[PDB]
This record gives structure tokens, C-alpha cells and sequence, in this order.
């Protein structure tokens, strides 16, 4: 169990204007600090953030949070459930600014709905050097769907505060799994109304938001063309800090966006061969990315299911791949310990090990 902490600085708030916060479990003796980042999709307009707001009001607010949450996945202290960092302190940061942890506005007499997931990563990071992280040696930086592309969005970020903070010791490192997204065509075509297109969702949320995104890739793309950096293959190689980087090569939230929605009906030419491409695509996106763990399934999400162990690529599970991928960072490639594990075989669930659904 995690333990709920609402910021101490209520400026930092949550959608609705409540306070934003985190679950802590500590571990002294350890100097590993494992920050994740919750997804949950995003809102980017008034009528859509309403929405939102009536029937998934936990992203939106700290109202009716519970005072714990069990850790799981990566987030679990139990050896047996988590080989890679069970002795690791753990906070999991609820997703509650429907921003994709981009955000830095606040409510106010324009803005019906604070959007502050940029602030409130800094936030938390500054309360918690207080409460041991000052000692950290690694803070891996971690997240699943918008989670996980937030950890793209503020790796850098966090590095850049502990640097100006004092901090130079702690090793700032990114876990960003399934928000690694193409903006590719659709396999059908919608009016972005509500299965928005990719670009035409993020172009209007950054506004919305007043969006933040790194600074090289900010420099890069230039004014109005920021949401190019949602985009985990343009963001990534403008960042310095590590960043492993964990996606099925048929994300279902990807798909999602793509008008795929498998049937269980028999699949024509066309959408075989739009289903490959997609494959190949995303794995093409991935062949310079030396951290790297892309199974050939149709699924979405990993690090934090109690059965993320189960996977594998090329014989080599995500924890022991993420194992390798610390030795790789002690201060050359490692014999029977790979970081680089993306499938080739090119149709879901042409990996024996993928996730079954049950
Ligand atoms: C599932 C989710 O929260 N997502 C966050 C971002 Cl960003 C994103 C993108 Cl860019 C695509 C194309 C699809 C899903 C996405
Ligand atoms: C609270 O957070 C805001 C936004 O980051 C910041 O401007 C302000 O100085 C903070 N207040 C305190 C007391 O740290």
C-alpha cells in the first residue's frame, strides 16, 4: 500500500481546482526513486472536459480519492511481482489535469479547468526532496499511456529542476510505456468531433492547456507546431536523459485512434495489410532506440499489471530487460543481459508470450 499525500502547495491543483497529490511508499536504505505517471487519455475542449468531468471524475479531482493504493507491476514491493525494483520507494501521481501531464495553467476567471500536469510533477518532485529523495542516487521518472508519453514530455524537465535545485548526483531516468504514438493515416476517416485523428486532438489541447513540451523540441518545431512533440520518435531524440521505451507494436489505444476496431469478423486485404504496416512502422520508429521493449501483440499498457513479468521478447522479459538496462547505466553491450528487444514477426500475437486477454 501507497500512501495518499496532497500537495502542500494547493496551488498545484487537479482539473477542478482541488488539491493534486501522490501515493508514497518508502524504503529507506534504498536510494532508488520510482515516480509513475497514471494515464487515462486527455480532454481538450469545454464540452469534451465536461464530459469528462461526469463520468470519469477521478482524472479530474482529488475529491473522492482514496487514502491508499496498492502497488502493483513495477509498483509492487514483493520480489515475486516486481524482480526489477521492489525495494525501490514508490509514488504513483494520480492523472488528474487530462492534459497528457503537459499543462500549466490554472483555474481562473478565463479557464473553467486548471490544466497543470506539468506543475504538479515539479511540485511533487519538490515535496518529496524533503522527504528523502534528496538522497536519491536514481529517480526513474515512469508512466503508462498519457503517462507514458509524459514521461517523454518531462524527463528532461525534472532533470533540469533537480540540476537548478542542488542536485546534481541524482540520476534522472525515463520508463515511458505505451506513449509511443504514430501520427499515421487512419484506416478510416473521422471528423475530429469527439477516434480524433492524432494531431487535430493534441493541436487544440495545447492551446487549452497551455501546453509545455521540452525545450529542444519546442526549438525544433517552432511556434504552433508543438504537438509534433507529443510524438515519442520526434520528441525522443531531442532528450538527454535515458529513456527506455516500452510499446506493443499493435497498441490498442493506437488502433483506437486509427478507426481499427477488430471485430472478431475475418479481416480483408486492405486491413491486413494496414495492420502490417502499422507493425513495421512502429518498429521502424524504434530501430535507433537503444532501450527498447516492443512485443508483436494487440494490447495496451504493461508496467504497472500484476502480470507483467509474463512477457517476452526474444526469450527476455520487461524486468529483465529494465535490469539490463541499469547495468548498461553503471558507470558496451552486455552478454545475455540485451536493453534492445522489438519484435520482427509481423501480426499480433505472433509472440507466443502476449498477453491473452483472459
Ligand atoms: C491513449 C492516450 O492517452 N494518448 C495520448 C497521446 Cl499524446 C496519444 C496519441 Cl498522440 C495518440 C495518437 C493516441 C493516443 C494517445
Ligand atoms: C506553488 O506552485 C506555484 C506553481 O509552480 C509556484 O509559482 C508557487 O511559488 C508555489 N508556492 C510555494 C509556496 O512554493
Amino acid at each position: 500500500d501507497l500512501r495518499l499525500h496532497l500537495l502542500l502547495n494547493t496551488s498545484v491543483t487537479c482539473n477542478d481546482g482541488s488539491p493534486a497529490g501522490y501515493y508514497l511508499k518508502e524504503s529507506r536504505g534504498s536510494r532508488r526513486w520510482l515516480l509513475f505517471l497514471e494515464g487515462g487519455w486527455y480532454c481538450f475542449n469545454r464540452e469534451n472536459c465536461d464530459s469528462r468531468y461526469d463520468t470519469m471524475r477521478r482524472l479530474m479531482s482529488s475529491r473522492d480519492w482514496p487514502r491508499t493504493r496498492t502497488g502493483t507491476g513495477i509498483l509492487s514491493s514483493q520480489p515475486e511481482e516486481n524482480p526489477y525494483w521492489w525495494n525501490a520507494n514508490m509514488v504513483f501521481i494520480p492523472y488528474c489535469s487530462s492534459d497528457v501531464w503537459s499543462g500549466a495553467s490554472s483555474k481562473s476567471e478565463k479557464n473553467e479547468y486548471a490544466f497543470m500536469g506539468a506543475l504538479i510533477i515539479q511540485e511533487v518532485v519538490r515535496e518529496l526532496l524533503g522527504r528523502g529523495l534528496s538522497g536519491a542516487k536514481v529517480l526513474l521518472l515512469a508512466g503508462s499511456s498519457a503517462g507514458g508519453t509524459g514521461v517523454l514530455l518531462n524527463v528532461d524537465r525534472v532533470a533540469e529542476q533537480l540540476e537548478k535545485l542542488g542536485y546534481p548526483a541524482i540520476q534522472v531516468r525515463g520508463l515511458a510505456d505505451s506513449g509511443w504514438f504514430l501520427d499515421n493515416k487512419q484506416y478510416r476517416h473521422t471528423d475530429c468531433v469527439d477516434t480524433c485523428a492524432p494531431t487535430e486532438a493534441i493541436r487544440r489541447g495545447i492551446r487549452y492547456w497551455n501546453g509545455v513540451v521540452p525545450e529542444r523540441c519546442r526549438r525544433q518545431f517552432q511556434e504552433g507546431e508543438e504537438w509534433n512533440c507529443f510524438f515519442g520518435y520526434k520528441v525522443y531524440p531531442t532528450l538527454r536523459s535515458p529513456v527506455f521505451v516500452v510499446q506493443w507494436l499493435f497498441d490498442e489505444a493506437q488502433l483506437t485512434v486509427d478507426n481499427v476496431h477488430l471485430t472478431g469478423q475475418p479481416v480483408q486485404e486492405g486491413l491486413r495489410l494496414y495492420i502490417q504496416n502499422l507493425g513495421r512502422e512502429l518498429r521502424h520508429t524504434l530501430k535507433d532506440v537503444p532501450a527498447s521493449f516492443a512485443p508483436a501483440c494487440l494490447s495496451h499498457e504493461i508496467i504497472i499489471r500484476s502480470h507483467w513479468t509474463d512477457v517476452q521478447v526474444k526469450g527476455t522479459s520487461l524486468p529483465r530487460a529494465l535490469h539490463c538496462w541499469d547495468r548498461s547505466l553503471h558507470d558496451t553491450p552486455l552478454k545475455g543481459c540485451p536493453v534492445h528487444l522489438v519484435d520482427s514477426c509481423p501480426w499480433p500475437h505472433c509472440n507466443p508470450s502476449c498477453p491473452t486477454g483472459t
